[PDB]
């Protein structure tokens, strides 16, 4: 795997777990991951701009307690990304 | 210029908006368009033999808007990503 095609979800993946360094082993963000996520590139990349009204929104990991698996993650990163990479809904 | 992320990124929205070519919506996604992404188009199936009834479980799309966004759609191909494109539970 990690073939140009494929290693671009990689990235995706890559996201995901480069912040499982910190959780012993390659599993949900737990809690602590998340919060630190959130805070770096997550909305606008490493600039954000976005209001802690906004994040309060994608904070929805509080659905099943901030342990973010890979479609919870996506689930904001696809809410946020339907604005943030408009040339969905124009 | 197309390349690994941007062309991922283009997929995913090209995809999302494939069923957009009859009445479909640009917003959201029409049920009965992502119907056609669930039967044929769902990346994975294709290499077995689909197992559409299977499908009838994890057509999630039917949540809650109905009319579902990117959110959803993402959502649950994302949750379908993390087992097809196994590279972070393995």
């Amino acid at each position: 795997m990690a073939s140009p095609l494929d290693q671009a979800i990689g990235l995706l993946i890559g996201i995901f777990h480069k912040y499982s360094g910190k959780e012993g082993d390659k599993h949900t963000l737990s809690k602590k991951e998340l919060k630190e996520l959130i805070q770096k590139e997550l909305t606008i990349g490493s600039k954000l701009q976005d209001a802690e009204i906004v994040k309060l929104m994608d904070d929805l990991d509080r659905n099943k307690d901030q342990e973010v698996n890979f479609q919870e993650y996506i689930t904001f990163l696809g809410a946020l990304a339907m604005i943030y990479n408009e040339a969905l809904k124009g």
